[PDB]
């Protein structure tokens, strides 16, 4: 029932995710010089590092919100890719199984120590 615990999991979660091979691509923000049509596409540009950034500066008030800007960058390789077959969505989708189990636990003990305070 600890309600802060979920933040060292999700520090300790983005660690593994870019150990990963899989998440070379997602690692910093795209790159404009290369993809110089991404903003065209793309409203929200999301990436790892960025994640890592806000849950150090105590921006993330939940692991609910951590997880939303992940998916996040998981949505826009979905919506940029010219291909289902793409190399950098091949990694995305395999990166995504990855996170979702094991962030499923962290937001099943966080919602549960919520419920517990309020009990
Ligand atoms: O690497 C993130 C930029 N991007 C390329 C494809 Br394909 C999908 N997203």
């Amino acid at each position: 029932y600890d309600i802060q615990a979920w933040k060292k999991q999700c520090e300790e979660l983005l660690n593994l995710i870019f150990q990963c091979e899989d998440s070379e691509p997602f690692r910093q923000p795209v790159d404009l010089l290369e993809y110089p049509d991404y903003r065209d596409i793309i409203d929200t540009p999301m990436d790892f590092a960025t994640v890592r950034e806000t849950l150090e500066a105590g921006n993330y008030e939940s692991p609910m919100e951590l997880c939303k800007d992940v998916r996040l960058i998981f949505s826009n390789s979905k919506a940029y890719t010219p291909s289902k077959r793409s190399r950098i969505y091949s990694m995305s989708l395999r990166l995504s199984a990855f996170f979702e189990e094991h962030i499923s636990s962290v937001l099943s003990d966080y919602k549960s120590a919520l419920r517990f305070h309020k009990r």
